[PDB]
């Protein structure tokens, strides 16, 4: 397999829709060995962990939470054993309340929602970083999540901002990265309909933001010389594992774009 | 002149150093009417703003301050008089706490001093285009000040990290300011006064028309460019007053 | 006038509607003395530069000749008066044979048709320079026109290529263009006049203030922003004067 | 291995020190089954080939001659068999004479000089993705070699110009590419000192052409947050082999940066 012998932390399950659960699914079908971390919902976290191909220790991780943060490496440690190390990390957290995107008019988003937003956005794969290097091996890979913020588009408003800081955070993680022989890098993907989007298509934030979400679907797909199936993560998870591969080691403080192509194509 | 009977709102100046007092000047020097803005220290700003051409009211904005950015068009009306309105608007706001910004390293800013940094830096372009958006002409422009951050150096850091969220934050402004037929737009300036020092020299080496870091006149020239009738079909944009450096490898 | 005194080749007039008609003509408008190239028909284009605000000489140009090239500065040199130089050179100069631009398949272009494409788009860019560079004067500005390549589109196929090819031409002009104290830049413009028409209609939707694709005086002015004084640090770069549209998604 | 049982034509082997002969040994290595193009020294390219770890199949290929791109489909067909198809095409071709890039000036260089270039650099990845499309399976492949040209550099000069050109050939490829279920990207490597590179250093074009190459390389280690070895380019390979596998399934018109993160950083 792919990551056959690799530890890899894996961060952001939520549902089985979540592009994290889909990312550990392909993980353990390449032979990597998996530690997970959830947010809150640890119960819930584990029922939907229980629907992978096979059992991995589950921690909990708040990364507004100092006192997670200063404990995380200790107890990645206790889970794979004394003497092992990760080798890979799936940074996959994201977070904006709906006065930040969606249908609230840009201006009218307070700054303790959008600061929220880029703490667990932005800030948190610094922080990630900062807290599992010191127990990462050498030849070892960081991945998060981006969504393109290269130009502004409607309903995304503050979380396109909180992925332009990310994108800006990754690189300096790169540098810190590369002292201990690790990679960091962005997969940024194309819309994906998880069961909150699914929600927003069926009218959650009324009929406005539906269209809005059903439009950017099928300019995505047209756009796309390859096309694009916003319902399967399988093809982002696939580019996240390709990463945390041997497969791309001269690749670093850089955003691979697994959209199908869309953002190279005007029309 | 460049910018003749055009009332132009200037905020950012702190010292006869800062971008925003050569902005002031060059606007002044091209016939505009300036309203400044200064924040904590405006009777040492005052001081300041009295050395610039010609007289210019000035007003307080803290933008962390919810009060003076909810009063804020009043207030520049009062000072622009009744019925009159904004044709330009600069933001030369910027900051980031020490921990987020030069010998620190990068992993130890903890994110209140970042959040505080990205609120000054960044979210306050969106709050004040918010609060003087309804008192500005159409043909208006708002300008903000940015530091080329696609691609990572030394010791800018979380600046860094603040100017990538700001030229995000323009791109939005650009879609709100369209409605009232105004323009945003960014300029990406070089930096104006061991490993900083190497990262500051490289400037000059890199432009093919040379850097001078000591000179902010070529930058404020670029801001009124931007506030003249000049470049009217550019808005969510970068402007580079940097020398050039940024269109060259070595 | 914004160009008052200057002195200003500008290449590329053959019809009224020609971009460099509009920067001609608003040029003229802002003080500048203009000296005037045209290719193949010149009885043609003295008519319609007949049409001018003010009287310019014309000279010959045809970018693929070298004889034309190697003797293009002392042309210029006798029409502007001897001990007298050029402050601003404007090249809008672009071609693509049929095969390689429109509804003519990407594949099936012969590669005789792409190099002329090129030859005259983008290599010329670089022709033009080093013939007049010798014949300009510090503080001097060369513009280009360009058409945003960064992302490929239906139609326009071969020109992109070339497009992409003068934004990297313009990069190196610019290093050898800094020697002289001059700038070199691009102006990326939107479209000026069933895939094609939505391609183009595009423009309007997607810029925040607006495109109006028969309206050339907005990308004439930004073409006289970059010839004046007021972009004094910006050199190897592009200005994109197309309503914001490549700054939003949708 | 990550390519077994895929059918890859592999173009661009001069010497063993060409990028293309490591991407075809790492190919190999990877379960590929090879069809390799040569350019004019046919039994030179054999002598070199005959160095792989396995047998392949070698075609004469002049991306100029248009009777060598009419017939190379039907030649390829002929040597995997009737029945089967090609999974990748990678495109390591690259020219520029001296006038065009080196010490002579950017201002000096010959339009015929330039248009050769541009034609084997930019102009024949149209040209060989036409030609070998018609004989890809759905799910194939097409990888082209970059050398980041965003930002003007001395020496390189009218190859830069080259590859800004190739950038824009490589997204029209893709919505062609993307019809046939193929997708067609560039690897922007960071310098690799072959032959012809270890030359200059020795001081073949002059004492400053050396100079020019000896800094470029200096700097691009310096900046790479993991270093950059110009002697290998096995990283360069790895990512092309990467790119010709199904672990970036919804990557097409866009460029992979294997240069060490180099292009990430100013300092
Ligand atoms: N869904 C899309 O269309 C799309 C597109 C591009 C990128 N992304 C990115 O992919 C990543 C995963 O998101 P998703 O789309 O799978 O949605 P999701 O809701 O399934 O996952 C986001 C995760 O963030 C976690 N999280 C929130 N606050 C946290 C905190 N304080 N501490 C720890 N974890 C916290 C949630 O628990 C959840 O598991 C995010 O970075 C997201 O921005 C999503
Ligand atoms: N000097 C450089 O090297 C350089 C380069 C590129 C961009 N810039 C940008 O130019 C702008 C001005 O920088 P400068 O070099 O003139 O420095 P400066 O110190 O003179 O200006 C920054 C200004 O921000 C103001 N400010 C801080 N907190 C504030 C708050 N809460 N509310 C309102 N105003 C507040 C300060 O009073 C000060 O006037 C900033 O956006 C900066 O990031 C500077
Ligand atoms: N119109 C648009 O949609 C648009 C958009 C962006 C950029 N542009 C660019 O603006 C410039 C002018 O375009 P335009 O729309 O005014 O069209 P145009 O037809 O009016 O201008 C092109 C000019 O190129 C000249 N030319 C052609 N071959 C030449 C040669 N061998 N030597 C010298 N001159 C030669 C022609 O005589 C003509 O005047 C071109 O560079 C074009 O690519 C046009
Ligand atoms: N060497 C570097 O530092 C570097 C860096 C980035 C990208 N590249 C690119 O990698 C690719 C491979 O180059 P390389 O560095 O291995 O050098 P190389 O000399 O070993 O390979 C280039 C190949 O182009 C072939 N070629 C030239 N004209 C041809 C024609 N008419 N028809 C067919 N083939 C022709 C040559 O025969 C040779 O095999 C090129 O695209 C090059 O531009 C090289
Ligand atoms: C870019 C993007 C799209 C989606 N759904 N996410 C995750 C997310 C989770 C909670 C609130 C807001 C966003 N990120
Ligand atoms: C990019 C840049 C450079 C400088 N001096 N600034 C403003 C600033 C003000 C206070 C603290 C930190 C930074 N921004
Ligand atoms: C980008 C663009 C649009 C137009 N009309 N041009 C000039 C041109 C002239 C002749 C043939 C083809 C193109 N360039
Ligand atoms: C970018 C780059 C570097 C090198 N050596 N090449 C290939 C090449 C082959 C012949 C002549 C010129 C260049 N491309």
């Amino acid at each position: 397999g792919l990551l056959d012998g690799k530890r890899i932390l894996v961060s952001g399950i939520i549902t089985d829709s979540s592009i994290a659960f889909h990312i550990a699914r392909v993980a353990q079908e390449q032979g990597a060995q998996l530690v997970l971390t959830g947010f809150d919902r640890l119960r819930l976290i584990q029922r939907i962990t229980d629907r992978l191909p096979a059992k991995a220790p589950l921690l909990e991780l708040d990364v507004q939470n100092e006192e997670h943060l200063a404990s995380l490496a200790g107890r990645v440690t206790e889970a794979i054993g004394a003497g092992n190390k990760l080798d890979g990390v799936v940074h996959s957290i994201g977070f904006m309340p709906q006065t930040g995107m969606g249908i609230n008019p840009f201006f009218d988003a307070p700054y303790a929602d959008v600061s929220k937003g880029i703490h667990i956005s932005a800030y948190s794969y610094a922080s990630m970083a900062k807290a599992l290097l010191p127990i990462m091996n050498p030849g070892g890979s960081i991945v998060g999540m981006d969504f393109d913020p290269s130009r502004a588009m409607p309903a995304y408003n503050w979380m396109t901002v909180a992925k332009s800081a990310l994108e800006s955070v990754n690189r300096f993680v790169a540098r810190e990265a590369g002292k201990y022989g690790v990679r960091s890098n962005l997969v940024a993907a194309g819309p994906i309909r998880t069961l909150a989007m699914s929600a927003i298509v069926g009218g959650a934030l009324g009929e406005e933001a539906g269209a809005q979400i059903q439009l950017l679907e099928e300019g995505w797909d047209q756009r796309a010389p390859i096309g694009w199936n916003m319902k399967d993560a399988t093809p982002v998870a696939k580019t996240v594992c390709a990463l945390l591969s041997d497969w791309l080691p001269a690749t670093t403080g850089d955003i691979i774009y697994a959209d199908g192509g869309a953002h190279t194509q005007l029309l």
